[PDB]
């Protein structure tokens, strides 16, 4: 069991960006820029910084050339600069390794803290970031499958209850969960920003990053991504969907990048900001909890997930 | 090989309606009316006459109570009254069994000819029909998953090449087909009205009705049908889809009625009205020919199909 | 200038419901339930309590039969039961008349505070409310023009800069505003929940309620409301739109109910939850600020708005 | 009154393309290609040949550089090469100037006949045309406001009844019209291809071209065109709409190109292919006949329209 610190939890606003290590920067760029249409905030020969259509912070996704494909950091923006200090004290009290860089770990981000959390994931907490042009009204750049915001991460861990209690201490609230008859949690969705989730815990060998998710405005935008991928003859990279999720009620699509990092395109969440928001508990045997339409969920979806790195860049041991 | 008659072929306009036999009229009404939203032109304790949102003839679907679930007739409307005379002459020269009725076989239809065509299917040709209120601007009745037109039929036959030649002599033009390296047709789509098809031949044990298809205005209308079915907990009746077809380029969904008759909901076809319309031939090994996004094709979709009746009301023998 | 109280402001979550007085309950029920499709949580011969599709609190709109059509209260839910006491102390320090009912002023709301705020508006603050069945996955009830959430109110007041400061002291953050060359604010949008706004101030004779807005999932849903009204032959009740707003970037529509209360249907907002969300200031002479497509602005839109009631039930005098 | 020829009328398939004369080829290219996204089949310094997404014939629109903007030709494709001959005999019997070119008047078109029809319009009839790659499944190219088909032309002429008769003898069928109490036609919509119209007559000083129309798959694509124009700051070129037409029931938008030629973007028509398709007659006083939502019809819409050229290249005198 992970103890609850005496130190006050940092006030987390929302998931902000993920930093993924990719093996071939040009193939990855072709997938994220030419196929998916994300907007390049900055790039050089080692890294590409991308942002979604409505974002005003520097980026939502950093692709870093690296020898082994993996999740290098999942970042959450905190409410004030002092929350970075709170995060540092908080994770130190939990006995976790932390690394603080006043100048940031990646471009566009200022004072930041990366930690190897209790579940083995590399989390970053930061407030400062360079504001860039919000492209929300740049309809001259709007693509038929435009990704408008980064919505959430989904982590794979062996002990979901244990991770659940840890994130609830951190301030995340469960919006929906999957439980057995005994009341044991099998998976949980938790938020800070007011949508169904900023992150989620799914049971399995971990630590591993299951996917990063972006949303679109409407359902036809998701359908265009599938049509485009079939026209580019890469439909084999469509893993699951499109479909309607039971948990979260979102219309979804799961596709795979060149390094097999899973990306989810999502839309039509509901508001969960009130403090007594009614948690929705689905039974582990309910066939409509994952796919509302009852579609069989691909085997690989449960088995394949991305490796994550510790703070020295080594791959975390999978349990 | 079916021979080409000397008598001129009747001018076929488009598929017009199908008469299906169902076993429990109340269960069927609940499906076609309460779930799918088709509009009742007329009904009594033995039959229900249904039309789509934009239709102006009496109906596109007749549900007839009967002992065994089956297709009792697939009807095509012809251009002029005299065309019913032509179809009669034509099918007699092919030595087919034909039954004529100046007063029709079902309400709403006038002088009609039914026949057991060469492939064993019960085709009806008619011109006269009672006009009813075209509901195309009845937005107060417009449902979120509204079916707006009857689009086509799809027949299962053991010898597609044979079937194809016959339908081509009848005036249908092939828009798309699937062939092997030897130039052998495994499936063909053919039209009269200017969309990709009015009917189609898929290979297998026949004669059997593979499905009847209706269209919607937009893609989200099809997604709504799935969502609605998941909410009524009958998602086990969603057979295949939704998806984008390779052949026809349509967005589609296949669902099963209470008697397992298969209904397809389809949208966004292209214009095939020009005489030199480019035929599109797909290779039997192209994984994108059926489902453009590469989705696995459900087994039942290839093996299950509805039985058809002869003019005496008996189930045609399957070959 | 309204002074900033020493008392802490209440923690406001979001706009929650409005209570409108209507003159003919049957006519209003026809407009809100039959035309618009809102869901009845409760109703008797004197009031109708309605909620949107994804709502879980008791209602988003209360129709109260009364002599003069007017806004009786615009309500905001606060984070904790204690925030109601903070709101009471806060408004008293401001010198406003306040009325506290531990049992609510309408059904489904518990301990609440109503006040005649500094601008003449009847605001209510409450935390307790009866939870009802969240219909977010009831696709069997989903209509083609489904209103899914209550989003914001828009208030008419003579002095925007004066009201803007008071609302900012209350904790609302300005997301977009319209200003002239001298930097004077002509209209402002402000929020608590993370969308562009929970309320907004537009300059004009007041206090008056300009409109209440609900949102839909997608753009076609707003188009359907227009189509259905044309089919019901009440297209004259369509006042402005549909269009794309410049400020807020939302797709919108304004319609008038039987008593001329204006309802806005809106969709496609962006996230404003970060504390340094960049404010977008539009110039008073930019022609795309109101309607991005440059459509002409209907004159009634600027002059007509609803009267508001003081706590005794009399129409507030308009300045 | 125009007499009915003895010679048989040519079998017209559908409107196929328009040749417009533009004063600045670069500006026109910018509008038609960069803003609207039409596809270039061929271009040089004097002309640009464009086609819609689903077209297979060489082009749907030809932009021809010239001193005075005007419509040089509105072309209809015929069913067989012989129909071109019938066309020539037919118009010659009507006493109209004709000009035949076995090699076509523009690239990609074969044996064609241009004439100065009875109303002063430069019509063209042709069968042969170079086929080009049909882009209907090129989703890699699909834009958010993709124009998919050329649908119709709309002509301005002083005597509508006079022209209606001549077009009906030509084989066009009236699907909808506007009449007064005396039964006098003020406007008519007529087709060949099975949609609401291939051409239409609106009373006014003529001959003049009112607009050429392209369609989109869904309503949101039309909305994107407006949004994009807003972003490019050319919203002043949006003339009327978006809206829902009463006549035709189509969702529409009218925009102006660099030389004021009017383009209509439109979607969701209904099938008019049956010979006894009910004609819908709208009363001249029905306020929903043009705009179903009852929106004011811009004055310019009624007064401005493009000049037409005679076979010599001179502007036809306007009556
Ligand atoms: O479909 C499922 O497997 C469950 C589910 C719901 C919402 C999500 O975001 C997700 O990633 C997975
Ligand atoms: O997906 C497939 O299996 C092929 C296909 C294409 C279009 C149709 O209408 C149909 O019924 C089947
Ligand atoms: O179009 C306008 O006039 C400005 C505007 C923007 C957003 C809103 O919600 C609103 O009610 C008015
Ligand atoms: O809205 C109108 O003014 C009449 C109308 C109907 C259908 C059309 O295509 C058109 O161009 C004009
Ligand atoms: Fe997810
Ligand atoms: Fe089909
Ligand atoms: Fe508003
Ligand atoms: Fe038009």
């Amino acid at each position: 069991e992970i103890p609850k610190p005496v130190a006050p939890a940092p006030d987390i606003l929302r998931c902000a960006y993920a930093e993924l290590v990719v093996t071939d920067l040009a193939k990855s760029r072709n997938f994220y820029v030419d196929v998916l249409g994300l907007h390049v905030s900055y790039e050089d020969e080692n890294q590409i910084y991308l942002r979604s259509f409505e974002e005003f912070i520097h980026h939502n996704l950093v692709l870093t050339k690296g020898p082994v494909a993996a999740l290098k950091a999942m970042a959450f923006r905190v409410r004030t600069p002092e929350d970075v200090d709170k995060a540092e004290a908080y994770y130190q009290e939990l006995g976790c390794r932390t690394e603080r860089r006043k100048d940031g770990f990646v471009k566009g981000i200022g004072d930041a803290l990366r930690v190897e959390d209790p579940l083995g994931f590399p989390y970053e907490f930061f407030f400062e970031t360079t504001h860039v042009e919000r492209l929300h009204m740049r309809y001259d750049l709007y693509s038929a499958g435009e990704l408008v915001r980064l919505d959430h991460f989904n982590q794979v861990t062996p002990d979901v209850p244990r991770g659940r209690k840890y994130l609830e201490d951190l301030g995340f609230r469960v919006t929906e969960d999957i439980q057995d008859d005994e009341g044991t949690t099998y998976a949980a969705w938790m938020h800070r920003k007011g949508t169904v989730h900023d992150t989620a815990l799914t049971g399995g060998n971990g630590p591993r990053l299951h996917h990063v998710a972006f949303s679109t405005h409407e359902k036809h935008n998701i359908i265009q991504i599938c049509d485009k991928m079939g026209a580019l003859r890469i439909s084999d990279r469509i893993e699951r969907g499109p479909g309607r999720h039971g948990v979260s009620n979102a219309f979804y699509l799961y596709i795979l990048d060149p390094d097999n990092h899973r990306i989810e395109i999502y839309t039509q969440d509901y508001y969960t900001g009130d403090p007594d928001n009614p948690t929705i508990t689905w039974n582990v045997h309910d066939n409509q909890r994952r796919d509302w339409w009852g579609n069989p969920v691909v085997p690989s979806w449960y088995t394949e997930a991305s490796k994550v790195l510790d703070l020295d860049g080594n791959v975390q041991e999978i349990i």
